[PDB]
């Protein structure tokens, strides 16, 4: 593939919404967040019935939780995760890229 989103994207869950821009991440490749389906190519929702439907659940591979706050082990890599790999760099960002209160992604 689809062509590379624009406009922010909303990522609905329980009852907040946080915007996500593809810019940003526009160098980092797609299979890294878009990760294949049973080693088939997939492009749907993060939170689809069937996936990451329970936004509740804390842990668990069906939580849309645990592929966002998962900074352990995983099959995949997780947000938090590169985050907190990249902030590494620049421990003055963490307050943007992994900051829970004020942050690109809680405001
Ligand atoms: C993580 C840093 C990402 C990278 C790298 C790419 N995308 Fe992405 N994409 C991401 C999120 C969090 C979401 C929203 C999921 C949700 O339901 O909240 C998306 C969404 C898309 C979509 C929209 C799917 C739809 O419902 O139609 C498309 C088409 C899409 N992403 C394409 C895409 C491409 C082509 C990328 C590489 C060039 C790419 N994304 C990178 C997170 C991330
Ligand atoms: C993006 C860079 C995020 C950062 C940084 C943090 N969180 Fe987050 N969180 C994010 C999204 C996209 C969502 C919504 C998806 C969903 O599962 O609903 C959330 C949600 C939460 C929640 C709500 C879950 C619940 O209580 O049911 C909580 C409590 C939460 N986030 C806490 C939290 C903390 C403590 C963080 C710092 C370690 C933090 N978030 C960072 C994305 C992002
Ligand atoms: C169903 C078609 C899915 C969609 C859509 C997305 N993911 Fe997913 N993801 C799925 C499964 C079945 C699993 C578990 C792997 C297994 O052992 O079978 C995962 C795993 C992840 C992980 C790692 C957690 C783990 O259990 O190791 C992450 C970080 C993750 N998924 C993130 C993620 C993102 C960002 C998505 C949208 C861009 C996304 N997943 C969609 C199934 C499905
Ligand atoms: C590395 C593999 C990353 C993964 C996985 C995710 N993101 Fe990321 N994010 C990354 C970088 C390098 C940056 C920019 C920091 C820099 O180097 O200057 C970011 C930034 C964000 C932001 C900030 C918003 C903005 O500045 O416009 C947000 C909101 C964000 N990232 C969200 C996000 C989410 C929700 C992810 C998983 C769904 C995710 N990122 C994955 C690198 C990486």
């Amino acid at each position: 593939a689809p062509a590379v989103p624009d406009k922010p994207v909303e990522v609905k869950g329980s009852q907040k919404t946080v915007m996500f821009p593809h810019a940003p991440h526009e160098k980092v490749e797609c299979v890294t967040c878009h990760h294949l389906v049973d080693g088939k190519e997939s492009y749907a929702k993060c939170g689809s019935s069937g996936c990451h439907d329970d936004l509740t659940a804390k842990k668990g591979e069906k939580s849309l939780y645990y592929v966002v706050h998962a900074r352990g082990e995983l099959k995949h890599t997780s947000c938090l995760a590169c985050h907190s790999k990249v902030v590494a760099e620049k421990p003055e960002l963490k307050k943007d890229l992994t900051g829970c209160a004020k942050s690109k992604c809680h405001p």
